């Protein structure tokens, strides 16, 4: 279990609106990395997922032996432990168990989540190029693995209702899932088949960020038309790219009890990887901007239960125009107009301030994370702190040109020294060992 | 506990003299590294120690926050686990516990050793520059820490007899120690004070490798004179630099039961870092060439017990002229003549063949490890396989100019697939994160 | 252990009814304070708890680094020792052990109690403003820590039955607890949820001090109506503010063996901080007047055991109209009429005379303590001796305007010189170091 | 025993000459004070002594019940404990034992010193006004008390040789003593009788600080004449006011084994209170400027042993002109010319840099402490850091006019966080409780 210095500083809004204005990033602190490195030049470690909770943390990432492309073989590294203070005062993520799922099953796009006494991981089994998954009417196999700290492992092949013949594909969003009211929730996305109820109920729906108008040159009518079309991809088997949540009851005999809950396309953008968070009793969702809007997307999710079962989800977006992401073509970090896009990067963000603390939801929100500072390339990884309109603190890592990919940010407070530490897990392109080196950078978020 | 595939392939001579002739290094295999990385550009991780045994393995290294020089602050990372096969067939070092001794005590030059149910680590507490330790008549504080897999930790400040007023300094050799007949043996070295019994008994003693004559241009008389003098250092407080073994009975209340057993300078070269090995029932010793002879030094150690206590050690050197080490001045990799030197690097070697299997001890010995291929710089790390006179297989890592430091090599056999794997733990100078990146390279040693 | 001069003069009624009439406060005596001072101008030390017993005494208070408001960080200072005579004849509280619980867990409103061989402390973990605790249906975490004189420390998170889903919050009364018949009893208070058994059983109950009629201008019917309503607070999440006792068996593995025993609202006023005393074999309770009645509240508690377990408590009030406390609005020291109030200060009182010694319980009771002599401000700290209707001896400390807060009074007798000493622990507002300076004033209570 | 974070950061020079130039005082940190407060307005706590060592610390001060003048009654408070880190990272002086010597013996001017397993305190028994001690040919009674942590107390009346009929009076310097090579050394001072060997051997000797010339307007001849005369006081019974060291072997049966070692008046100024320090293996002495030179006086003391017994002491002054002290008349902080003076205050200083590290002893020395910033009054207590000529960092405490008296400064390093903390024990005049409040201020000495 985590040290007494952290058990009460996890999953919360750490600063008041007033304090968010005077926040800044401290120097990077040096701790023993708890994320394993490749031991060959071409070894590839990518797609991390990290979950932290009151009692412990869970970590995982995919390992491919040669290069980063392979749809036949890969192993999945899983790790878990606690946080404890060092004599310098800052955190040390102590690993208490390690696992390396290496058995021939190609588990991909895995999302992990802390659960009482262990970790629950959700993956899909890849047997062909991603694009082929969207064309095949059959969805990939889905699996959720529970790894207890007592070393018991239970893996199940799940078949949630409304997936077969509805979704051509279904993937975990790779971002962490969360344990909420006895259920484990995972972010999901994929492509829905034309003519299905979902498709029909989703018909004519679209979402446009509050701050697009002022920045977009097209008129309202044109925007609405392009927005509606951005949810359908001809390149990906002509499917409606949908975002959603997978809810699984915490059981060791899961089969078809997990529920697929898709977001209304009236509240969310085109489906993409994502991450679920927990701030107090509130669930939040991060959605990768793989569509036309290149800015960070965060939503407060309201979950409805009917007979003790999640029955519907509603998402309220925190309006911002800050922290863009590198895209391709007419969907670079400079784009502001609706249209169909299918490019981007995963770069979640952590809210240091409560969006509900302002009379108008998210009118003044502060968040932190990392982003690739460039219009179209995955270059210049930069850690930052920002509000809805501007970046108020930032520090690029390495020299310009430095390649990087995804970034997962998590913050917690030391209730002992009363300081907030954030960990920025960034996939860095390395020249020495392996294609990438997933690094858990850690630094303090100073008030002043 | 280790997988059934390894419990019977540990600490042995894996090949016959005939087979050693046809051995070669396979490609480097990619596994999740079990050695933690620094998370800042200037963070320094150095001086690793690794012990593997039938049941499990122990690992540790020193961590300094800024740069690699600091005689006030450092933390020591400890790790332990087992070996298990992956679906590709090769090993995966599974970490089952992690520890980060961070409390203000500056533990340095630590040597670690596997023990039933945990690890035993030996360190000395550094409070001043190394050179100052040799000038001060008082030896640094010595400590042995026992870390059980059940998470109990017992640390003791030891005061073995014959240290106070005999040794001005005393350090663990950083190389792994071994668990032999109920005792934990650690390699040690340091400086002895003039006029002490040890000094007197050591007087006029010297050792000259069997293969020096043919390579040295000085006459026998001149060599013997220079050799005798190479054991005394005016730069290091005018002490006799001595090598030896620290024997501690496996107890949780250690005080003065550990015994300091110095090697006869008639059988070993000037004191230096070292490592102890176990091949079957035989103990072996590796001695860093920090003196005039720049070639790999291995010895079969014969331990004598008197009343259930180690009473004396004898060392028989495996005569070789292979695998040189970068030195400074007239002590570069090209030196062959006796004289006083105090330069070099730690680069142990693993014997793949039994030296006692030949009518004349070590007449045809094969070993493997890594070395820095250059005369005076710590550059061009190269993994190899060699016999007494030549390198019969080798592969440099990275491009020329690549900086590196120490190298610890360990081999074991997969009794399942019947292949030998060796792990080469090399301190690599990295440009991205940290001063060094200690990498556990792993590859197979192929017969053919 | 305490000196022979005090082991037989602890926890008793020291004077007879006749003697109480001729009692007076001697001069303040100067002894080395055993309560630690802050070392910064804004450092805050508040909320002390003190327990004295035949063998020794226990002391504790909360420390906040900046100012007196913080619901994230605080440390708790614990101290313990004995009493021994000085050459001047008066007491000296000799500290034999000190502890500073500083680890990130925000322990608040702690109550301490002497136990054979150490101290037992009860605290709740604060993670948000007090008011928020009443609105949240979940109660704060509860903990009891046992600190043995032999330096062993055992802390447990307790979950007594009937708390979850019954009490929205639960706090220790900060006043000392007591060790009675093998159990440790602590005063508690908090808010109960509407619709719960407790709430229902407590419905329509109210208590009115015997001496209110003669001083209140409202008629009996109006008083009863207002009294009934004074137990419910809309400002504090619409909960029934309840007072009670927490009974814990003296064990090192406490979990859910502690029992919550609430007082009947027919015998006690609205819940508030409190303190438990021991006079001979009788347990007494002090209840802070945080409601409409501004006078000192003391009750003789009768505890019922069923199968060796505390099963119910009954409280009999010592009727008085003396020693008022500063309040706010229509609840100042001058108020005498029932109604809902939520203002006041902690100012316990020590009974120098037995209330059961008169044909009519408490018809002539004498007590001592300190109080803030003003109607609405926390000003003019004054030590006194009083009977039910009047203050028969008193001495204000400092000049008018002097700020102060809580006051804990404890008396004991020197069986050697046959004099009674009382210690008045008062939180004094200081101008030099720290927000407050908790001072253990000590003086004799003279007969004549 | 002290925490592992401090056992290796005690009694040393913490910074290099280069680093001393960039040092500054951090904010005052708030910790629970370990120095007891008075509990009456006129109670007087004065003359503290503090000793810190690798294993623990010792503290003591005098307590007079009414006012600060009394030569009949006083008690002496003794305290001892260890240092341990708090969750905020800074020190907490944990008291593990307390003692209050209250028995009628008027122990005064006590100096305390850490010793293996306890404290050794040296006091003299006062039975009359100080001035009368100088006129009486008989010296006051001398006593050394040893207080073991195991609660054994041994007090002895010592009669060292060469005191009776040589010294009219003899007092401990109140500053801490030190445990050196098996002996406890205490600073002493007093008045020597005319015609005694000491007096004669001391005849015509005088000392003039290296930096007086440049600041004094008198010529060399005049200075030497006035300097010689400054060692004799007609007001104090016409005695030679001498400074020195009392060396006692660590024994429980001390009688006349302690040795009085006076300083040569050719190396030290007129006798005064003082303190002994230990920096590594070197002993240092602080001498109160109770004479004409108003600046901080520090000396490196070289102790000579003859047959295992201290036989002579030599003192080398660290030349400075910084940190003056309030004096009276022609001896205020502005005085620079030799002459007879008998005014001043105790204000020791801690060397943060080694004086022997410069080619010319003390050419660039940095020290810290507190001083009363005013020419003649004991007002404006100010903590500072200074070099030989200037104050490079300082912060006055309280508002101008604030009265204070003595100041004892001690620094140590946290080898964990690598920061230096200094504790400044200052006697502050308080308006609330007691004449003075001896406060242990603590703050960090930052490099940058
Ligand atoms: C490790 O912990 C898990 C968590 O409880 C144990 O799981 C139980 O497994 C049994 C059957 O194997 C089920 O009937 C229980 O319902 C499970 N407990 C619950 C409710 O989670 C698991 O058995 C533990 N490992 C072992 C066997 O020691
Ligand atoms: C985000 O932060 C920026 C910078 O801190 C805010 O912009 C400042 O707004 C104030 C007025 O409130 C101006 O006085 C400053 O000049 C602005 N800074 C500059 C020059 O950019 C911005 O208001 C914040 N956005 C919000 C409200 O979320
Ligand atoms: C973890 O394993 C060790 C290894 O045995 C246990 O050590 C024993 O400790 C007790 C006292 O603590 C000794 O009296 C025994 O002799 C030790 N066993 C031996 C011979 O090694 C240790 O106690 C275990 N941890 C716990 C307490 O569960
Ligand atoms: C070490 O290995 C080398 C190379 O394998 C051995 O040298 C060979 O020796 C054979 C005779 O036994 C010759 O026929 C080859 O021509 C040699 N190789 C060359 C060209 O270098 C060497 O003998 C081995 N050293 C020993 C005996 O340990
Ligand atoms: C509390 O103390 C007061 C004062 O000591 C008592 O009042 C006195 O009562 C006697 C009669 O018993 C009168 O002769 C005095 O004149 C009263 N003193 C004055 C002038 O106030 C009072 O009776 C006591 N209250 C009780 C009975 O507890
Ligand atoms: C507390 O510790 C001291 C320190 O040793 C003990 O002192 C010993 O006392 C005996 C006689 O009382 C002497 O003969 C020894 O020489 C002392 N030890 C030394 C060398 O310091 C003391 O006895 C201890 N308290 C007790 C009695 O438990
Ligand atoms: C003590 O500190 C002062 C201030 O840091 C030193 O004075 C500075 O000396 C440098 C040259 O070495 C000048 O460039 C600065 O202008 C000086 N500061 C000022 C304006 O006072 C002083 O030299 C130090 N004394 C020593 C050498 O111990
Ligand atoms: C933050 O800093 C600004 C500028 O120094 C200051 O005025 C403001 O009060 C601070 N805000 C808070 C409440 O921390
Ligand atoms: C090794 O290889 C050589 C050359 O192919 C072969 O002649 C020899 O028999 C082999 N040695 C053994 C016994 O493995
Ligand atoms: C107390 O004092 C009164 C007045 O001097 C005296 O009459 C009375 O007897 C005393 N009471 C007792 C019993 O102490
Ligand atoms: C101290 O600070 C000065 C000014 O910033 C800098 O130039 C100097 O290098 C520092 N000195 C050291 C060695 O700390
Ligand atoms: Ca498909
Ligand atoms: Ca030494
Ligand atoms: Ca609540
Ligand atoms: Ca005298």
């Amino acid at each position: 279990i985590n040290d007494n210095r952290y058990i009460n500083g996890i999953n919360q809004f750490y600063f008041s609106i007033a304090e968010g204005r005077n926040l800044t990033l401290g120097p990077l602190l040096n701790m023993p990395s708890f994320i394993p490195t490749a031991t060959t030049p071409e070894g590839c470690t990518r797609i991390p997922s990290f979950s932290l909770t009151k009692t412990h943390w869970c970590y995982t990432h995919n390992v491919i032996l040669n290069g980063c492309q392979d749809h036949v073989s890969s192993n999945q590294f899983v790790s878990m432990g606690i946080i404890e203070p060092t004599s310098a005062g800052f955190p040390f993520f102590r690993t208490l168990k390690t696992l390396y799922l290496s058995d021939g099953v190609n588990r991909k796009s895995c999302s992990i989540s802390t659960v009482p006494g262990g970790c629950m991981m959700y993956c899909f089994v890849s047997t062909q190029p991603e694009r082929d998954d969207y064309f095949s009417a059959a969805p990939p196999e889905q699996r959720i693995i529970i790894m207890y700290y007592n070393d018991t492992i239970v893996e199940r092949i799940i078949n949630p209702p409304g997936v077969l013949d509805v979704w051509a594909t279904l993937n975990p969003g790779t971002g962490s899932g969360v344990y909420y009211l006895g259920w484990v929730l995972f972010p999901i996305y994929g492509g829905v088949i034309k003519g299905t109820s979902l498709w029909n109920n989703q018909a004519n729906k679209y979402f446009i960020p509050q701050m697009v108008a002022a920045l977009c040159s097209q008129n309202q009518a044109t925007q609405v038309q392009n927005a509606k079309s951005s949810y359908y991809s001809s390149w990906f088997g002509n499917r409606m790219i949908q975002s959603g949540i997978l809810a699984c009851p915490l059981r060791q005999d899961l089969t078809n009890e997990c529920l697929v809950l898709p977001f209304s396309n009236d509240q969310v953008l085109m489906g993409a990887e994502g991450r679920l968070y927990m701030y107090g009793d509130s669930v939040y969702y991060y959605q990768r901007s793989n569509s036309w809007w290149p800015m960070t997307m965060l939503y407060k999710v309201t979950i409805t239960f009917t007979n003790g079962q999640p029955s519907a989800i509603s998402a309220q977006n925190v309006p911002t125009q800050q922290v863009p992401r590198p895209g391709t073509g007419d969907c670079s970090a400079t784009n502001r107009c609706p249209g169909f896009c299918l490019t981007g990067v995963y770069a979640d963000a952590w809210l240091l301030t409560n969006p509900s603390s302002t009379s108008t939801f998210g009118s003044e929100a502060t968040f932190t994370g990392s982003y690739l500072n460039t219009a179209t390339q995955r270059i210049n990884p930069t850690m930052y702190i920002a509000n809805n309109t501007q970046i108020i603190s930032s520090q690029q890592f390495g020299s310009s040109g430095q390649e990087a990919a995804y970034g997962h940010t998590t913050c917690f407070r030391d209730t002992g020294s009363v300081m907030v530490y954030c960990i920025y897990i960034i996939e860095l392109s390395s020249s020495l060992l392996g294609q990438f080196q997933i690094v858990p950078f850690i630094r303090q978020v100073t008030l002043s």
